[PDB]
């Protein structure tokens, strides 16, 4: 791919954030905490899931930004509505506001309802996402794998204010503790 110019800086937003979340000072970073973080709780955060919206919000253009998920066995990654259900169960689908892509259990997945396979012959440490807002389009990409594509979201209807979105996964194995990070442009 080409998008790396419409490279934006995403922060991500403490006040969104599962309170089991750690995000760093530089609002680049966030892993799962082993408890509560000691935070109030609002009618923002997400409740069920290790979830964090990045502060950044988009109506129009192209945007593209790379997310490392190196040594991670679970995560969620791509953009949603501004108006997501927060609090409860719920899944990830254009339905519900949602343009996803996922890891679980050695099986890489986009977030459509339902759930359709990714085929990825060099599993990633590190994802590019292209959202063209006026085209309708989410799409994936593999840095690791010198750019290929992974999946397109076309016909998208947003229906409102765009924001990034992270799943850190839970940590039940011990074997996902690791950080999603927002790498440099
Ligand atoms: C299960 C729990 N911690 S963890 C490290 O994954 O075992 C959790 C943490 C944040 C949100 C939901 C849940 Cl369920």
């Amino acid at each position: 791919h080409h998008h790396h110019h419409h490279m934006v800086h995403i922060t991500l937003d403490r006040n969104t954030a599962n309170s089991w979340l750690i995000i760093s000072k530089d609002r680049r970073q966030v892993r799962m905490g082993d408890t509560h973080q000691n935070v109030s709780d609002n009618k923002e955060r997400f409740s069920n899931y290790p979830m964090v919206l990045g502060a950044q919000r988009f109506s129009s253009g192209k945007m593209y930004w790379e997310v490392d998920v190196t040594q991670k066995e679970a995560w969620d990654l791509g953009v949603c509505r501004d108006s997501v259900q927060r609090k409860g169960q719920f899944s990830l689908s254009p339905e519900n506001g949602f343009w996803t892509i996922w890891l679980w259990q050695d099986s890489y997945e986009a977030g459509t309802s339902p759930q359709t396979t990714l085929h990825i012959q060099v599993p990633p440490c590190q994802i590019g996402i292209f959202v063209d807002y006026e085209a309708g389009v989410v799409s994936f990409y593999n840095i690791t794998d010198h750019g290929s594509l992974i999946y397109t979201f076309s016909e998208c209807v947003f229906a409102g204010p765009l924001r990034p979105f992270f799943n850190v996964g839970f940590n039940y194995s011990g074997g996902n503790a690791a950080p999603l990070k927002l790498c440099p442009l």
